[PDB]
C-alpha cells in the first residue's frame, strides 16, 4: 500500500462532474473544482485545468494526472507549512501519508488547524492523538474516511485500508 492507493480507496474515481460530501463541484480522484454553485463555473474551470473543452467529462487518464498533480502539491505544501513540516519530520513512512490524506481533504490550512492533535503527534502519543482527532467536523462528517485515517495514526500500519 502507498499514498496513491490509499488515496485512491477514499476518494474513488469518477469521470463525470459530480458533487462531493460537502455539496462541492467535483472530478476525478477528488479534485475540487469550485466551491461555486454553479455548474457553468464548474464547467469553466475544468476546461481550465485539462486544457481542452471537455463538457463535464474526462478520460481516466486525465484524472491520473490530475492525482499526480494535487498528491505532488499536497507534499510540497506540507513542506512549506511551518506548522506541518516538523510534524511530517517526526514521523514515520505510514503516519506520514495520514498527514498527506488529510492535507489532500481539508487543506493545508485546515490541518494545520488541529494544532492540539498535532503536537500530540509530534510527542507520538498515539492513543491521545486518536482520542482527540475524534472531536471534530471532520469526524463527525466523514466518519468512515476519518476512522481509517485515525487508525492509521495510532498504528503506524495500514491495517484499515487492507
Ligand atoms: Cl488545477
Ligand atoms: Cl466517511
Amino acid at each position: 500500500m502507498n499514498i496513491f492507493e490509499m488515496l485512491r480507496i477514499d476518494e474513488g474515481l469518477r469521470l463525470k462532474i459530480y458533487k462531493d460530501t460537502e455539496g462541492y463541484y467535483t472530478i476525478g480522484i477528488g479534485h475540487l473544482l469550485t466551491k461555486s454553485p454553479s455548474l457553468n463555473a464548474a464547467k469553466s474551470e475544468l476546461d481550465k485545468a485539462i486544457g481542452r473543452n471537455t463538457n463535464g467529462v474526462i478520460t481516466k487518464d486525465e484524472a491520473e494526472k490530475l492525482f499526480n498533480q494535487d498528491v505532488d502539491a499536497a507534499v510540497r505544501g506540507i513542506l512549506r507549512n511551518a506548522k506541518l513540516k516538523p510534524v511530517y519530520d517526526s514521523l514515520d513512512a505510514v503516519r506520514r501519508a495520514a498527514v498527506i490524506n488529510m492535507v489532500f481533504q481539508m487543506g493545508e490550512t485546515g490541518v494545520a488547524g488541529f494544532t492540539n492533535s498535532l503536537r500530540m503527534l509530534q510527542q507520538k502519543r498515539w492513543d491521545e492523538a486518536a482520542v482527540n482527532l475524534a472531536k471534530s467536523r471532520w469526524y463527525n462528517q466523514t466518519p468512515n474516511r476519518a476512522k481509517r485515517v485515525i487508525t492509521t495514526f495510532r498504528t503506524g500500519t495500514w491495517d484499515a485500508y487492507k
